[PDB]
């Protein structure tokens, strides 16, 4: 099985959307591209839930990000674009596209963001649990491995730093 398989453009279904649905830890990621990479430097933690309405084509997007020791708490909805595979966020006067993609571990995703673009592209890494094992973080560095990114250019979070749980909690409360 060739090392770039798992980079290509999948439709999404919504078999793909139910696989999606819940509670996802931020884990990883590296880009070539430098705003990305400037944006995500400074993410100590995050964990988020999809919600999608099939029927809208949009995902319903909660956020809990942890930057400078403290919880920025954000919802939005998402685009899906079912066909080339991928998912859209505004955020800022700008669309922001990310194709989204799998590895052979069902408990994870991953991200693409300029993946058509040898100069930009890069990939975030999610798990459904704030550790990863070794397996699913070596199928993270092989995909790195295809668009000839260093696994030491990998940015990584770190689940002591997370101040969001207390967020979370008291929003379970009111839902
Ligand atoms: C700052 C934080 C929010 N980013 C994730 C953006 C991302 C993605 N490409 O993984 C997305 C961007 C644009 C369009 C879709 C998805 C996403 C994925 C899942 C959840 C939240 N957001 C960093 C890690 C780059």
């Amino acid at each position: 099985i060739p090392l770039c398989a798992n980079l290509v453009p999948v439709p999404i279904t919504n078999a793909t959307l139910d696989r999606i649905t819940g509670k996802w830890f931020y884990i990883a990621s590296a880009f070539r591209n430098e705003e990305y990479n400037k944006s995500v430097q400074e993410i100590q933690a995050t964990f988020f839930y999809f919600t999608p309405n099939k029927t809208e084509d949009t995902i319903f997007l909660r956020e809990y990000q942890t930057r400078q020791n403290q919880c920025f708490y954000n919802s939005s909805y998402l685009n899906v674009q079912r066909e080339n595979g991928t998912v859209s966020r505004y955020e800022g006067g700008r669309e922001h596209v990310a194709h989204l993609l799998f590895l052979r571990d069902t408990k994870t995703l991953m991200f693409g963001s300029y993946l058509d673009d040898e100069k930009n592209w890069g990939l975030s890494f999610y798990a459904d649990k704030p550790e990863t094992t070794k397996e699913q973080l070596g199928e993270f560095y092989e995909a790195l491995d295809c668009l000839r990114i260093p696994r030491s250019d990998v940015m990584y979070t770190d689940w002591k730093k997370d101040k969001c749980e207390p967020l979370e909690k008291q929003h379970e409360k009111e839902r």
